[PDB]
């Protein structure tokens, strides 16, 4: 699962960005983090991304172009690794060292045995 | 899986008794009753213009809900990601793994009995 | 997979109800089974499917309040059926039977060893 | 995975089939590659795909009512067995041999001890 840091970096990053960029001109989305993270995270959620918020930037921000269809990839790309490695995170580890336990301490038990048996061959010397 | 059924059926239901508490006054629209605060809640879990649609505009005048809805739709995903993939291991589909802890683990208990059996001959 | 069936009786009797009921009132969405089963397809995929669609429907319609709740969870939960129907009709030794040779008789061996007796 | 091509070949046709078609009436979508690859991959992401292109496109292009349903299937189809294409390739050792080291010597122990007490039952009376 935790890529959740990762994850909350690219969120975090992308909207510096944004804010940095756009928050001139689109104060509303991307006036501050307060808004871009907002707004990240509605373009993570693909409503109204492109034909309310995207397009509309492009409409003066031609170089945004990229920065929305490039965070909605890397946010879609790592989300689809996390809802995947939580899927691998949930089919399955121990099942392993509890009988070398009984193994590593029942051969201990023929020796013991085998030096008893052996404790009487030093039996009769 | 179905143990969420449940909730998911509780988050479902408190989240509505919240929003048509708080939004109602304001958006009875989307909040006046249970009735259209279930609806709308499904709305905006289908994300169907969750936010540029009922959020942003119930924020406008309810920067409180800012979270409503973040939360609501992060809490239900989350529930869904864990029901959808809930299905996807209640339906996917082996014993000889403790078969040999019964070989073992009296394998060793025949060990004792020698070793009880070759001590019960000492004395003699 | 083939619920493909299924899915296309769902996706093709909601049509006919929906164009019964709403093509009046929604020619536009509901006038024939030409946009509704469009419309039907584009309520499945979730754009715009109230606010666009339903709400407006229900506008006059508050029966229809099911008809897209409904039909949504219903489609969705066929799809949810044959995506997983397709991840499991995708999903296509002695190393555990030999130490079951090696242990019933290294036992054998020690019942042998252990009548080894007077 | 690699699919991804016959995807970037899908999502390459379609557009220059479209940009063919209707960046005449729609060069706001259409009118090149440039945003007719975009309005693909809006379309591919179901924001406002109907609503906000293709009904209105088909308003005076009839013909589209496919395209755009087409697509989206086609699309759908691909990265249904792209994401599950995933599920089983990066989804999807030697303590095997290592506890035939253990028996095949403690098996080798029992003989040693067989004939230790061999030697001495044999070695009592
Ligand atoms: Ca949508």
């Amino acid at each position: 699962i935790a890529i959740a840091l990762l994850l909350l970096v690219i969120f975090y990053v992308f909207a510096v960005m944004g804010t940095k960029l756009f928050a001139q001109s689109f104060p509303e989305w991307f006036g501050t983090l307060g808004a871009s993270m907002y707004t990240l995270f509605q373009v993570m959620t693909l409503e109204s991304w492109s034909m309310g918020i995207a397009r509309p930037v492009i409409e003066a921000y031609p170089w945004a172009w990229i920065y929305f269809v490039s965070f909605i990839l890397v946010s879609s790309f790592t989300v689809l690794n996390l809802f995947i490695g939580i899927i691998i995170e949930s089919m399955q580890i121990e099942q392993e060292q509890r009988a070398h336990d009984e193994r590593l301490e029942m051969l201990q038990l023929i020796r013991d045995l085998s030096s008893k048996v052996d404790r009487l061959e030093r039996r009769s010397g």
